[PDB]
DNA sequence: CGTCGCGACTCAGCGACTCTTAATCGAAGGTTAACACGATGTTTCCCGCCTGTCAAGGGGCTAAGGGC
C-alpha cells in the first residue's frame, strides 16, 4: 500500500493523483485482458463502458 | 664482530576526462489488491454595478437667404 501510494505520485514527473493512477491501472488492466481474451485492441470509447464509467472521463 | 629490532624509502598498484569543426529527418516502449467519509477544489446561474448603444426631446451656435 505504501509503494502503490508513493509510486502513483513520484513516477510520472507530474504527480498524478493516487486515484487517477489506480484508474489508469484499471484501464490498462482491462485493455490487457481484452487483448488476451476478446482479441484486438478495443477502442477508447469502448473502455469507458467496459468499466461502467462516464464515456468522456475515459477519453 | 655478525645480525636483527626498528624505522623510512621510493616503487609499483589502484581509481579517472575527451573524442574536431557545420551538416543528412521527428517522434519514440513498459508496471497492473479494494473501499470510505471528509476537506478540497470545479463548474453553472444569478443577480450587482457598470459598462455602451442608439434613439427621443430640447437648446445654442453657426450660417444662409431675404428685405430696406
Amino acid at each position: 500500500q505504501a509503494i502503490t501510494r508513493s509510486i502513483a505520485d513520484q513516477a510520472r514527473t507530474i504527480r498524478i493523483p493516487v486515484h487517477m493512477i489506480e484508474t489508469i491501472n484499471k484501464i490498462v488492466r482491462t485493455s490487457r485482458q481484452m487483448l488476451h481474451e476478446i482479441g484486438r485492441e478495443p477502442t477508447p470509447e469502448e473502455l469507458a463502458e467496459k468499466l461502467a464509467m462516464p464515456l468522456e472521463k475515459v477519453r
